[PDB]
């Protein structure tokens, strides 16, 4: 058994649900930006659900990212952007503005406010779908709050689920991703690549997600996924040291798994 940085850790075999590793793995810490892999999860399950949509970026969005010096897709106010390219802009710079976007228009309320609020309920209830007991979310990025927080072994199986999507699955795994969005005069602007924060994506082979988060609270975490000869292992690790941490402690915990 590795030893590890993080002081909470979790991996599974993501087909049979066997645990694998664990360390402190149900104990309840803040999650950083993981919070959106719920973000992207219930968006891709609602039934009105259409990648193609448009979405006006409103100063709204722009805004908060600055408030609240959150991690950002950079998003241009008043761009109409698909919700296929907010799921990127979502998952691999860690858009908080993304985020914001996706929430308003998925959540249900005639105000972005009550949209907002809306939207992390419908997070909070696919928690409770999914039997998780130690998962509180007041937010759609993990942005601030001692009501926002979930478990090792909680983020592993919300990370599972969502991974059942074959959408998502493509998101997560994707290492680059360059945005054209429609400006005001319609034209097509070329946004400024993407990267993928998650370094295991070229570190680490057979890998296959999931999502970074990096806060004052939650520390250095990263929800993790490779495979290797037919086996898929699954897992999280919450408040490494730092972002080279974090990614050793993953790489660490999966070679374990895959050799047990």
């Amino acid at each position: 058994k590795p030893t590890i940085a993080a002081v909470g850790g979790y991996a599974m075999n993501n087909g049979t649900g066997t645990t694998l590793y664990t360390k402190a793995a149900d104990t309840r810490r803040s999650t950083g930006s993981t919070t959106k892999i719920m973000t992207a999860k219930v968006v891709l399950a609602q039934s009105n659900l259409n990648l193609d949509a448009k979405v006006t970026i409103q100063k709204a969005y722009s805004d908060y990212v600055v408030a609240n010096n959150a991690s950002q897709a950079h998003l241009i106010v008043g761009d109409k952007v698909t919700v296929r390219q907010l799921l990127y802009g979502l998952m691999l710079p860690s858009g908080c503005d993304a985020a914001y976007a996706l929430a308003d228009k998925y959540g249900s309320g005639s105000t972005r406010a009550a949209r907002v609020k809306s939207f992390i309920g419908k997070m909070n209830t696919a928690a409770t779908n999914l039997g998780l007991h130690n998962t509180h979310f007041d937010s759609f990025d993990g942005i601030g709050n001692g009501a926002n927080y979930s478990t090792p072994r909680d983020l592993t199986k919300i990370a599972s689920s969502a991974m059942k999507n074959s959408t998502f699955r493509t998101v997560v795994k994707t290492k680059a991703y360059t945005a054209k969005t429609v400006t005001k005069t319609g034209s097509i602007r070329t946004m400024d690549t993407w990267k993928n924060t998650n370094g295991l994506l070229s570190s680490y082979s057979g890998a296959i997600g999931v999502k970074t988060g990096a806060g004052p609270e939650a520390k250095y975490c990263l929800v993790f996924a490779a495979t290797r000869g037919g086996k898929t292992v699954i897992g999280t690790v919450l408040a490494s040291t730092s972002i080279p941490a974090r990614e050793s402690d993953a790489t660490k915990i999966m070679n374990y798994g895959f050799a047990l």
